[PDB]
Formats: structure tokens, C-alpha cells, sequence
């Protein structure tokens, strides 16, 4: 298996959301993941893994995972804190049969506190943290951002960076221990620029009027003469006045790029030039310039996208496209992903494992 | 040092955005990190670290620069592609001087490819693979979700595994190598889930029409009689039977959850419920339930919020709040972060690494 994470053994109690997305990067970097489901998927996301079968509630069940966990370097599990508890995989049964194992709980809450025992989802998760509510504009309710921001960036991606800590921490103390990854909490981390920024007056409260969440003129979306969109994003002077050339506008005719009093203006002035042509126009004039100016592509053109196709950032799979693996390694390259294949009996990962 | 990552010797070569993320968080976890600048902070990212200041490009800032990263197990570099060869700390010049060295590269668009000298921001890179057009309500434009989705889910975040990644693999090869961090890249990799989705139909490339992105009544957010809002996301059967008991709706009387073709009439109803009590109302209502039903909070009320209290999520810093590290270890444990310090003598630093 190819990727820096060859040999590294992993055991993902079957879930939805982050824990197979942390699952999934194991298995793209070389690890060999086994995934336990209850008794050929379609999911792409099931890629680099084999999926057994055994019922956790059984005697016969919790004894082959127990031995399979026996083996293992990481175990995933995203269900209640609690439940594996009551099932017998709780983190003092497995460190019984394995202490240098990495027990990595993937929650929303967290394993303790008021709301650990409560459903949610990441639109929850980001609602409490202040993050939802600084998404959108101004004169709209909060909009998620998909589930990018607390189940991905701050719920599967702090997962694998425990992890992957925990191994370092484990090469010299010989041992393992319990990873507690909540999203609300490496979702507030991953806002931590933010929470910087307020401290010193340059993010306010407000939303919809900030640098970075639509409210300069220079750093948003603009609809074009056909419907479509182009993000802009020219903060620097030199790239906005970049962008400022490839519109055919005069810098003296407009206000200053930071005169917020005036930003109605630049953007009223940003959005008629934006308006007078085709996104694909625009994607032209600004294809090689510092103005960054992108075409905003529905998923449905990436893979068209010049950039897009010479690094490869995207394989083919199940009549679709999925991302390749990510990040890229220089000496231990990561392979393109294997597809999600028939499920395999669980004796028989216990005899390959060793 | 505490936590996991104690002993770990990091040099950062100062950048903005995705880098000194990246840097943060190795330092947050027990790393000792070396953030070179150019000859206090009030920045509370440039936490854990120890800040020295050498210019890279005379030869003595060359030479001192050289024998930290001598010393050092990983180095974060965040520059267009060519700038550190121009300046004599590439890659195959650290290799000379240090072959166990994990080379991090930071990049928007990768180190190689059409756009690999283009200058870009977060709201370009997510432009480019479908992430932008995806967010955001059907009836307006695209808008960013702050610069959480490409510089730090898909960006430090993608850094920080093929960093840690690398660090796995040198354990067994002895050798570093080098990690080509592409925010364009790892952010499409974070959104693996919807590409999934598309091959299957579980996803549409219509903009605001989905399950998770404000298409669907049960997964949105609802302005409340005070003009605050509320998070609903009861996408499961029980959640949503909890959420419509809260409000007091009778299900009878409602289109079927699913009735995509009803999803006006059910918002609307929806809508008249929540708006007729304060946002502060639905979270006494809700309270211990499974409804997935949270008060949407602003930055600044977070920390008044019981859960986040109890789990120690945020601590005081400088002008407010700051979030604790993340994910939490049960063994060796972060501590608070230390605050941004003087400047230090870089001598003094490798009389310390020795």
C-alpha cells in the first residue's frame, strides 16, 4: 500500500461523517484500515479500506473485534460517549488488550460536559461557537457552510492530527491513549485567525462586513453578464490594482480601495464592469495576472479547468470524479484510490494481520 | 512542553494565513517552534512559538538560518514556488545539511501547474474546484465562507497531516521528505463527501438545493421574535419528530418530511413557529432533547455559554477570548498557550537546540 502511512493499522467502528473522512485520509496516505459495519458499496468516500461484518452487541462479535483492535495501531469510533463503554470497547478494555493503542473519538460535544449526551450535526456544532453566525450576508439569516467547517475542517481533520500526534508521543513513551476530538472545539481552532483578529479590531461581530465574509468589495463574488459568477479576491494593492486594469477601469475615477465609506460605491462600479461580460471573458482576461480573479466552476466543469487537469487533482470513479489524495508526498507518493470492494470475512484479516 | 508533540523541533519561515496556522497548532500540541521573521506580537496565532529575526537574503542570515533548520525536524515554508531556491533554502539544500527534515510547502494552487506562480487567495482556490459555487443561498450570489474552507480545512489543516504523516514514515526510513500542501487541493479532498454524493444523487451541483446547504426546512438556520436565530439540523426521523414536538406542530397537519415538492409550505410553517418566541425561548425549550435545535451565538456571547464554560473550549487572552488546543489527549495533555513573547537572539536558540 502505497503513501507515508504504510503500515499503520487501523480499526474505524463503522459511522457517518468525520470518522470515515479521517478513516478515508488514513487509508489515501497507505494506512490499512479495516472497517467494522453491522450484517459492493457505492460510496466513494468507502475508498482504501476492507469492511467486515460483525455484531458488536454479541459475545462472538466484541470478541473478534477485540481481537482485531489487539492488533491495531488507531481505533476510530464516532458513536455517543458511552456507547462503546456499554459495549465492551470502551478505552480501559482496549488498553487491557492493547496498550499502545490510539483510541481516537470523533464527537460533536465532546466526551464530557451539559450538551455530550445531545444529537446534533455540524450545523449545531458551529451555531455554538459564534462561527455560523459569521457566515452570510448582512441582511440574511446565517447560511451553512456545508458541513465543511465543523464535521471536515474542524471535526476529521483535528481527529488525524491527534492521531498522528499520539503516534509521535507514542514512539517514546511506548504507549497510546484516548484522542477526544470534538467538533466545536477544532472548529473554534480552525477559526482561531478570527478570534485573533477580534482582539485587535480587525474582525467585528457584525456580520456580513468583514475583510474575509463578503463585505469588501474586494474579496467576493460578482455576478457576470450570463449568469455565472467570478470571485475576486485582490487585497493586496498591487493585485487589486491588477484586477482594477484587467475591468478597463480608471483607479482616479474610482474611490480608494480602503474608503469604506465609499465601498457601495466601488462595489456598484466593481458590479457594472463585472456585468458587461461573460464569466468565461473574465476568466480569459484574468487567467495569468496577479489580479485573483477566478471563474467560480460548478463541480461539474472542474475537471475542464486547465490547473485542474495538469496536477491531477481529481481521478475518475463510478461515472464521476473524485479528489485525489492530499497533500502529496515527494519520496512516499500516495497511489490513486482503490475502490470501495466486497465486504471480506474477519478470520481472515486476523490471519493476514500477522 | 506539554502534550503529544513534546520534543518535536519545528522551524517556520514567517507567512501569513495557512503557514503560521500550521505552526500554531504543532505548537499548541508540545512542539518547539522557531517562527524566523524579517529584522511583542499582538497576534494571538503567533502563540507557542519563540520568535527570532535573520535576513535570508545576506549570507549570514543564510548561514544561521541553515543551522536551525540543521537542528530541526520539520520546516514550514509558505512563498510562491522558487523562493526558497532562489534564496538557498530549498529543498536540496536542507537535504545537505539535514536528510531527516520534513520540508512542509504551503501553496494555494501546488508547487507545479498553469497556475503554480499565479498570486490567489482563499475565495480563488475554492472557485476553481467547485467548493465557492456550492455555498450560499440559490437566489444570490456565492458567498465565502470566510477563508475557513481553503486556508486552514483544506490548507494548514492537510499541512499538518502530511506533516505528522512524514514524521510516521521517518520513524521506520530515517529520512524526511518533502510536502506539497495545496490549498486548492486538500480543500477538495475535505469536500469528498459531496463529490461522493454527486455520483449517486445524493448531491446536485443547483446551488442552495440540498440537504446541507440551506436547501432543506430541517437543516437551516430560522430568524426568532427577537431577530436572533436558531440552528436546526434534525435530519434524521427521530431528531425531526423531537424538534416538531418542541415546537408544538402536529405532524399530521405537516407535509411529510421529505416531500421535497411541500418544502416551501413546511419553511413557511416552520418559519411562523420559531419566529414567535426569542432565540433564548427554543434553547429552554429544546433542553436536553434530540431535537438538534441550537441558539446561533455571535463571537461575543460565546464564552457566557454552558457547555463551552464546562469544557474549558475558550481562555482570556489580550482583548478577549482565544480557543484552547485542540484535539484533547488523555495522557499528555496541552496546556494553556503561551502568549507571544520578545524576540529572542537566534544564537541563543541553537545554544539550546545545541
Amino acid at each position: 500500500m502505497a503513501g507515508p502511512l504504510s503500515g499503520l493499522r487501523v480499526v474505524e467502528l463503522a459511522g457517518i461523517g468525520p470518522g470515515p473522512h479521517a478513516a478515508m485520509i488514513l487509508g489515501d496516505l497507505g494506512a490499512d484500515v479495516v472497517r467494522i459495519d453491522r450484517p459492493i458499496s457505492r460510496d466513494a468516500m468507502l475508498r482504501n479500506r476492507r469492511i467486515v461484518t460483525a455484531d458488536l452487541k454479541s459475545d462472538q462479535g466484541l470478541e473478534l473485534a477485540l481481537k482485531l483492535i489487539a492488533k491495531a495501531d488507531v481505533l476510530i469510533e464516532g458513536y455517543r460517549p458511552g456507547v462503546t463503554e456499554r459495549l465492551g470497547l470502551g478505552p480501559e478494555e482496549c488498553a487491557k488488550v492493547n496498550d499502545r493503542l490510539i483510541y481516537a473519538r470523533m464527537t460533536g460535544w465532546g466526551q464530557t460536559g451539559p450538551r455530550s449526551q445531545q444529537a446534533g450535526h455540524d450545523i449545531n456544532y458551529i451555531s455554538l461557537n459564534g462561527i455560523l453566525h459569521a457566515i452570510g450576508r448582512g441582511d440574511e439569516r446565517p447560511v451553512p457552510p456545508l458541513n465543511l467547517v465543523g464535521a471536515f475542517g474542524g471535526g476529521s481533520m483535528f481527529l488525524l492530527v491527534g492521531i498522528l500526534a499520539a503516534l509521535w508521543e507514542r514512539q517514546s513513551s511506548g504507549k497510546g491513549q484516548v484522542v477526544d476530538a470534538a467538533m466545536v472545539d477544532g472548529s473554534s481552532v480552525l477559526i482561531q485567525m478570527m478570534w485573533a483578529m477580534r482582539a485587535t479590531g480587525m474582525w467585528t461581530d457584525t456580520r456580513g462586513a468583514n475583510m474575509l465574509d463578503g463585505g469588501a468589495p474586494y474579496y467576493d463574488t460578482y455576478e457576470c453578464a450570463d449568469g455565472r459568477y467570478v470571485a475576486v479576491g485582490a487585497i493586496e494593492p498591487q493585485f487589486y490594482a491588477a484586477m482594477l486594469a484587467g475591468l478597463g477601469l480608471d483607479a482616479a475615477e474610482l474611490p480608494p480601495q480602503n474608503d469604506r465609506a465609499r465601498w457601495p460605491e466601488l462595489r456598484a462600479l466593481l458590479t457594472e464592469a463585472f456585468a458587461s461580460h461573460d464569466r468565461d471573458h473574465w476568466g480569459a482576461v484574468f487567467a495569468n495576472s496577479d489580479a485573483c480573479v477566478t471563474p467560480v466552476l460548478a463541480f461539474g466543469e472542474v475537471h475542464n479547468e486547465p490547473h485542474i487537469i495538469e496536477r491531477n487533482t481529481f481521478y475518475e470513479a463510478n461515472g464521476g470524479w473524485q479528489p485525489m489524495p492530499a497533500p502529496r508526498f515527494s519520496r512516499t507518493a500516495s497511489s490513486q484510490p482503490r475502490p470501495p470492494a466486497a465486504t471480506i470475512d474477519i478470520e481472515a484479516v486476523l490471519t493476514d494481520w500477522d
